[PDB]
């Protein structure tokens, strides 16, 4: 139905998912010509992010990324509405071009990107209901680069060998999800955009933190090499690589920054 | 029918032109991970580029860009087949984001981009016949950076105020098209790609010169502000800006370089 490579790739999403050719598409290149400092932008607070290690959270290969289900007890404070968490997931490149972030900064890719997806729990009863509705979603984006071994990201990566193929599932003990966030979360880019996957609904308030996190080259290579887009009974297996969208046109619109 | 913005923009081109969602699409980001030095990439020979000053060549605003007809007497020597010229045209951004090249270098746009389009006159009797066939097209790309005034590009730009609206035409007296090429044309990127506009045929052997040319801010501002996508008789004029395609995915494709 949709992929990031070949005839069902991103240039063809709009055939069956019209909003992929519509307004407010993400991701974008964050560059001086479209940035404006906004002193009204306050620091986000993260509530309920300390998940119990005695509780289990579902990790799934859905054929396009690895996703961790998150409880609606997790909230963002500091937006117009309360947003409650629904799931997180990643995007990455491939071992021969390990530059697979969705957002770029001054034209530069990072190695990977984390998305923590939330829904407007003040207006809507669940993420599905919010997904295609006004003010429906808020996503936190974390840029990832190569550096030191990251024990917090390994709380996810250590389970990759159990979700190699589409539909496979594994359980991840709770941990504090703030451990996936960078330093100085108070510095971020803010803009109105979309899901970066089908159905590409233009319903996302994006927060891209300025500062990346670091994972080891070994961790990045495990992520890049562990997973497949296909079912375990598929005679045509496809490696799950390059699962990021290209940057979108961003014309006569602004990205707001919390830093000058 | 196709545009660079809004509903008929580039994410929807594949609904209209099947090749725009197919393989080998251009333009691409030229970055280190995908570059491979190739000592077989010897200098092209530009033959008949010094156009007869007693001839005139048609400059047309076709609603998407400004194009100059070139004669088949112009050809590239040094490829397996001779390629004969058909036209040149430009791509640019807008005054608030004057970074409208199609190819990027290490994630960076240049101000604008010149394309000189050729067809395989050894294999095919004309450009329209060559365009959907094996090895049918060769395009030279010149990156354009903000810098010194360029008297050679002004041989084109001095006519922009006579092709302001869609369908309008002006004659350009023959001049030396080689004056539009950068320093050290022996230094280039080479790859297999496509038209960067509908119909997006995957039939183009691309040569992107390594070194940009310079035009002044004043020349760039004239290119970004002179032209409209609409007919003169349209009282709702639409500026011709940002007429470049976003870079495409490029995996299991390499770019070959004549420089290391
Ligand atoms: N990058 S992103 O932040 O835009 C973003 C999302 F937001 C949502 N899911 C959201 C959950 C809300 C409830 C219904 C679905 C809408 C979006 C999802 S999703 O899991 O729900 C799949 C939805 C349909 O493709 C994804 N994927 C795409 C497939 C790989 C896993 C992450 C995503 F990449
Ligand atoms: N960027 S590019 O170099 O790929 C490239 C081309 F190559 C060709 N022309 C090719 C050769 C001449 C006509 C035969 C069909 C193939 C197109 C053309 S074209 O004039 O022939 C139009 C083709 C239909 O849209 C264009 N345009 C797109 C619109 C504005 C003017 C330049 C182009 F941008
Ligand atoms: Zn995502
Ligand atoms: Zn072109």
């Amino acid at each position: 139905k949709w992929t990031y490579f070949g005839p069902d790739g991103e240039n063809s999403w709009s055939k069956k998912y019209p909003s992929c050719g519509g307004l407010l598409q993400s991701p974008i290149d964050l560059h001086s010509d479209i940035l404006q400092y906004d002193a009204s932008l306050t620091p986000l607070e993260f509530q309920g992010y300390n998940l119990s290690a005695n509780k289990q959270f579902l990790l799934t290969n859905n054929g396009h990324s690895v996703k961790l289900n998150l409880p609606s007890d997790m909230h963002i404070q500091g937006l117009q509405s309360r947003y409650s968490a629904t799931q997180l997931h990643l995007h990455w490149g491939n071992p021969n071009d390990p530059h697979g972030s969705e957002h770029t900064v001054s034209g530069q890719h990072f190695a990977a990107e984390l998305h923590i997806v939330h829904y407007n729990s003040d207006l809507y009863p669940d993420a599905s209901t919010a997904s295609n509705k006004s003010e429906g979603l808020a996503v936190l984006a974390v840029l990832i680069e190569m550096g030191s071994f990251n024990p917090s990201y390994d709380k996810i990566f250590s389970h990759l060998q159990h979700v190699k193929y589409k539909g496979q599932e594994a359980f991840v003990p709770g941990f504090n999800i703030e451990e996936l966030l960078p330093e100085r979360t108070a510095e971020y880019y803010r803009y109105r955009g979309s899901l970066t996957t089908p159905p590409c609904n233009p319903t996302v308030l994006w927060t891209v933190f300025r500062n990346p996190v670091q994972i080891s080259q070994e961790q990045l290579l495990a992520l890049e090499t562990a997973l497949y887009c296909t079912h375990m009974d598929d005679p045509s297996p496809r490696e799950m690589i390059n699962n990021f969208r290209q940057v979108q046109k961003f014309d006569e619109r602004l990205v707001y920054t919390s830093f000058s």
